[PDB]
């Protein structure tokens, strides 16, 4: 079997994306931000605290007749962003893009952070990192990828988010039409369970190339592109008015200046992120100050290839047990 989904971004700066997702029968359809970085599908529901929802789409599990409770089993979750969720589990059926998932375990939110409360277009998320990391108690879950894997005709997902534009998920195959020339697929380490790999270094803009073995994370689930401070203050020494600022917490330029394109390594080949990609506009309404989309690792310990960096490559999570990252071209 495969399937695959069409993922829209949730506002003009492509700070999220999201895709669309049939829960229960019959069928309740949530907007869910498909996240590689975490080992949880959880959804605004029912339960959820009436004082943290807002326009929110919600799972009413007592609508769905496949919907039953997970006695006793329950979750929480931190995301690096500070983020914060917590709740009761069930098992129902999911359906995306028209790949169907029986027994999925559905991790219903009784409470939910600030940040997802004053998020309109996000329902939930659904983790597509090894399950290893899925939250729920006391009996560990396993991520629809998991549940998906061997009905696939292949064990794979595919990445392809757009710059200002929808894109597609693709599960169970590769489409030879969606990128440019060859795939270069890179070792995937499993250990901490993310998408975890190996860059072989950058340039910046017409800059050569240094090579230097970057380690971070696939992720989906991030906005910006996040890298260690050594790369970064080589980047943003290329922007004139770039400065790091303690009180909005990054560099910011002026909006008027010039995103030169940043390049990485993957083995052989290389992905420039053109200048566009790296503008995140202005860092308060009116402000002719821009906030910049590749800032300093150093603060979260790990380096996260996020949105910016996967928007300018279609990307394959090779989800074999040789597991495998694919970048190319598109």
């Amino acid at each position: 079997s495969t399937g695959s989904a069409t993922t829209t971004p949730i506002d003009s700066l492509d700070d999220a994306y999201i895709t669309p997702v049939q829960i229960g029968t019959p069928a309740q359809t949530l907007n869910l931000d498909f996240d590689t970085g975490s080992s949880d599908l959880w959804v605004f529901s029912s339960e959820t605290t009436a004082s943290e929802v807002d326009g929110q789409t919600i799972y009413t599990p007592s609508k769905s007749t496949t919907a039953k409770l997970l006695s006793g089993a329950t979750w929480s979750i931190s995301y690096g962003d500070g983020s914060s969720s917590s709740g009761d589990v069930y098992t129902d059926t999911v359906s995306v893009g028209g790949l169907t998932v029986t027994g999925q375990a559905v991790e219903s939110a009784k409470k939910v952070s600030s940040s997802f409360t004053e998020d309109s277009t996000i329902d939930g998320l659904l983790g597509l990192a090894f399950s290893t990391l899925n939250t729920v108690s006391p009996t560990q879950q396993k991520t629809f990828f998991d549940n998906a894997k061997a009905s696939l005709d292949s064990p794979v997902f595919t990445a392809d988010l757009g710059y200002h534009a929808p894109g597609t998920y693709n599960f169970g195959f590769i489409d030879t039409t969606a990128y440019t020339g060859s795939i270069t697929y890179t070792a995937v380490s499993t250990k901490q369970g993310f998408w975890e790999w190996t860059s072989t270094g950058y340039a910046v803009g017409s800059g050569t190339f240094k090579s230097t073995s970057i380690d971070g994370i696939a992720d989906t689930g991030t906005t910006l592109l996040y890298l260690p401070a050594t790369v970064v203050s080589a980047y943003w020494a290329q922007v004139s008015g770039a400065k790091s600022s303690s009180s909005v917490g990054g560099y910011v330029f002026p909006c008027s200046a010039t995103l030169p394109s940043f390049t990485f390594g993957v083995g052989s080949a290389r992905i420039v992120i053109p200048g566009d990609y790296i503008d995140f506009g202005p860092i308060s309404t009116g402000s002719s100050s821009c906030f910049g989309g590749i800032q300093s690792s150093a603060g979260i310990g790990i380096n996260i290839f996020g949105d910016v960096a996967l928007k300018a490559a279609f990307v394959v999570f090779n989800g074999a047990t040789t597991p495998t990252l694919g970048f190319a071209s598109k």
